[PDB]
């Protein structure tokens, strides 16, 4: 089951940051959501598909958009 | 003829800092260069090449990388 956080809503379409491969915090949404392995399919806005990534929805590398 | 500023050189393949459209300075690189125009094609790191901008090689959101 998803986590309550702060700020976050575990469902697809929902707006949040990440921090990208680059470290750096960056707008991003939920693309998917694998409630298997407890993992979040994060895009990055305006960034090539190819770079979207599964977090784990516990990941403290989210956080709040706001 | 490019402008001199610390910190940038006006070449391609040279790396800097820009704003983009989301009011984010994320790392990029300069893809091109209009010297008639004087303006740079910048291309920020990861995202669709749909989102390359020429910005005026005086433009104040650009910045040196470090």
């Amino acid at each position: 089951h998803p986590p309550n956080r702060r700020g976050i809503s575990f469902e697809v379409g929902a707006q949040l940051e990440a921090r990208d491969r680059l470290k750096n915090w960056y707008p991003a949404h939920i693309e998917d959501i694998d409630y298997e392995e407890g993992k979040v399919l994060i895009h990055f806005k305006r960034w090539n598909h190819r770079y979207d990534e599964w977090f784990c929805w516990d990941s403290p590398y989210l956080r709040p958009l706001e």
